[PDB]
């Protein structure tokens, strides 16, 4: 039975780079999917698409819109320090929330910082 941690790192595998917003989008897709005890159909879709030919980008996008769990969700807050806790490569990817933002329509996650601020994660 494959764990999120294991999940995690098989789609790690799959990706260019470092702390990328395709890396968070991992966490977030591997952690809701944990919550939800979806990691199973969520690694078989995964698989699936990069069958199919897809690149393990789209591969996960395709997840975040086919998957149930993620259809019409709201992206996860999660709390940080400051910005600077936010990854190199993702620092460019950041943006303001929009009054609703959905992870099937791009938003991986927003960042609650400690002094108020947020910043959503958009691809
Ligand atoms: O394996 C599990 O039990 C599920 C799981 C638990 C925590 C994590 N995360 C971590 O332990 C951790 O450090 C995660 C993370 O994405 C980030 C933390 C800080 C920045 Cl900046 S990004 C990341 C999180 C994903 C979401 Br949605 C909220 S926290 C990922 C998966």
């Amino acid at each position: 039975d494959i764990s999120a941690k294991d999940l995690r790192n098989i789609m790690y595998d799959h990706l260019p780079g470092f702390g990328t917003a395709f890396h968070q989008l991992v966490q977030v897709i591997c952690k809701l999917g944990k919550d939800s005890n979806s990691l199973d159909i969520i690694h078989a879709e995964f698989q699936a698409s990069l069958a199919e030919g897809d690149s393990p980008q789209c591969a996960l996008i395709q997840i975040t819109k086919r998957v149930p769990i993620f259809q019409d969700a709201a992206p996860p807050v999660i709390h940080i320090r400051s910005r600077g806790d936010i990854p190199r490569a993702c620092q460019k990817s950041l943006r303001p929330v929009p009054p609703s933002p959905k992870i099937d329509r791009g938003w991986v996650c927003v960042f609650q910082l400690q002094d108020g601020k947020t910043l959503g994660l958009k691809i």
